[PDB]
RNA sequence: ACACAAGG
RNA sequence: GCUUUACA
């Protein structure tokens, strides 16, 4: 079924001349079989045997040969015409008439009407399906935060307490919807700021020929990202929505938030392992770091980053001096006579002048990430050197500063990785600081502490293999009942706490921190 | 100048 | 051990 159509819509693609109507109905009429059939498919689920169970594969066609073909159509039409600007431009400045040239902005924007058409059709289809999904059967493991998200009401529908396993069906077809939209959304704000904006005006034109892109645009792809986001909350272990964050990090030049994403969607448990690993790798064999390392030394830049990102890149660029020396290794400089040393003395210093909770986590994510990555032992050994060198910085900036939540995550870290542990313990200096650190919280635990919710951290972190899935400094036997997920997701809302949650938290996360820094230095 | 990490 | 760079 769906390659029959898949083979109509190749042939409407490849005529020389779109008829956007035939495209038009012909996705409509796509879309309302397939939801007849979905809606069928689950409602007979309990009747055809279990692995005849199409809908996760279909879906999966639906977009790929259907959905993002037509995507890739529009996209390759706005290059089209946006190449025939330039070819004007050209020939333009070759005759010797430059100021002649004139952008033409009709039939740039009828093309992108008829995408736009299309977008707002399969967004609706998709939303539709995911309120179908979400509010047909009862599923104890949609957070009501998602729910909230959407403002979905569960009514007194069909409760398949029968199987988990079919639930497990939906709310992955669920993460196919929000995936699709975030997919759609981002495709649709790329050709937006590629194409169609550089083409309304000269006033547009020449700026992105001048500045690559110079993306501080974010803001267009937030809808994007926040279905991403979505996704990750309902099924966290899948490596896509991480992989995609990534690739809009990467189209705003925002490279080391790249990093960090494409590292997240490898070490989420269910990770397929090709796409996150390819892509930062990809950013990591270039020359971008590199660059921005020469301009920050050099202090005269337009390229002018913040304190935080010079970090980032300090840190990135200390990284691949052991992890890829062909590009960030000439013998003791990085590039360009600037010694390693010397970025990281400057970054150590950054860590006590600058410390930002979020951006030391990020640090310590991608940092771990490629020791983890790291075959060859010489590599791994002077990274993890390395890793302990900043985490001593972070200890001894936390025998003054806040920052239990990186101490939770810090610990986390060593816990659950006994090679790391060993490495730490054997540091003379780590056990040291990690003692003063210590000392300086009361504490009467002496057993893991329960808690009423997941912190921030410990949803962030969700089936992250770093952590090996979870926080596991705390009793969270309560929380882990099929039955309920808002205390899974951190929703507090329902909690009599008022204006008491955050000493709560930061009693509950001292408490959680002083039991298991114990435990690490009893070892 | 002595005590710490990088490099052959 | 020495030699070079960086920090303290």
């Amino acid at each position: 079924a769906i390659r029959t159509y898949s083979t109509q819509l190749e042939e409407i693609l490849s005529r020389k001349f779109s008829d956007h109507s035939l495209l038009l109905g012909f996705n409509a009429s796509v879309q309302a079989k397939i939801y007849t059939w979905i809606v069928n498919d689950l409602d007979q689920y309990s009747k055809h045997p279990e692995m005849e169970f199409d809908a996760i594969g279909v879906f999966d066609k639906l977009w790929t040969d259907f959905h993002y073909p037509i995507i890739k159509f529009f996209q390759q039409q706005h290059a089209v015409v946006f190449e025939e600007q330039n070819r004007e431009l050209k020939k333009c400045q070759k005759e010797g008439r430059p100021g002649e040239f004139k952008v033409r902005p009709v039939e740039m924007r009828k093309i992108n009407d008829n995408f736009m058409k299309y977008i707002k059709e399969i967004y609706q289809f998709y939303g539709k399906l995911l309120k179908y999904f979400t509010t047909k059967y009862k599923n104890p493991n949609i957070p009501d935060k998602f729910l909230e998200e959407f403002r979905f009401t569960v009514s007194g529908n069909a409760i398949e307490c029968q199987d988990d396993n079919f639930l497990g069906h939906v709310i992955h077809l669920s993460h196919k919807c929000c995936l699709c939209l975030g997919d759609m959304l981002r495709n649709q704000a790329f050709i937006d700021t590629n194409y169609v904006v550089p083409c309304l005006s000269n006033k547009e034109f020449f700026k992105f020929k001048s500045s690559p892109n110079k993306r501080n645009h974010m803001g267009s792809y937030v809808k994007a990202i926040q279905y991403y986001n979505l996704c990750i909350m309902l099924i966290p272990a899948l490596s896509e929505p991480y992989n995609q964050i990534g690739v809009i990090y990467n189209s705003v030049d925002d490279k080391f938030n790249a990093i960090y994403w494409f590292l997240r969607s490898h070490f989420s448990r269910l990770s397929e392992h090709q796409l996150g690993f390819a892509n930062m790798s990809a950013i990591l064999k270039k020359h971008w770091f590199t660059t921005a390392l020469v301009d920050i030394v050099n202090g005269n830049s337009e390229r002018r980053f913040s304190n935080a990102n010079v970090m980032n890149v300090f840190l990135v660029c200390l990284l691949g001096y052991i992890y890829c020396p062909e590009r960030y290794k000439n013998g003791p400089n990085i590039v360009k006579k600037i010694p390693f040393s010397k970025i990281e003395t400057d970054l150590f210093k950054m860590i006590s002048s600058d410390f930002d909770e979020q951006v030391v986590l990020k640090h310590l994510v991608v940092m771990f990430g490629i020791v983890r990555l790291t075959r060859e032992d010489e590599q791994r050994d002077k990274l993890l050197r390395f890793a302990f060198r900043y985490v001593e910085k972070v200890l001894v900036y936390l025998k003054t500063g806040d920052g239990l939540m990186v101490l939770r995550f810090i610990l986390n870290l060593l816990r659950e990785n006994a090679p790391w542990l060993q490495v730490f313990t054997s540091r003379r200096n780590c056990v040291v600081y990690l003692t003063a650190v210590l000392k300086r919280f009361a504490s009467d635990s002496t057993t893991r502490p329960t808690r009423m919710f997941f912190f921030e951290e410990d949803v962030n972190f969700r089936d992250c293999s770093l952590i090996k899935y979870q926080f596991k400094d705390f009793n969270d036997e309560a929380l882990f009942s099929p039955y309920i997920a808002n205390m899974v997701v951190g929703d507090y809302s329902k909690c009599d706490l008022q204006d008491a949650v955050d000493e709560y938290v930061e009693r509950k996360r001292t408490d959680a921190v002083v039991v298991l820094g114990k435990k690490i230095l009893s070892g």
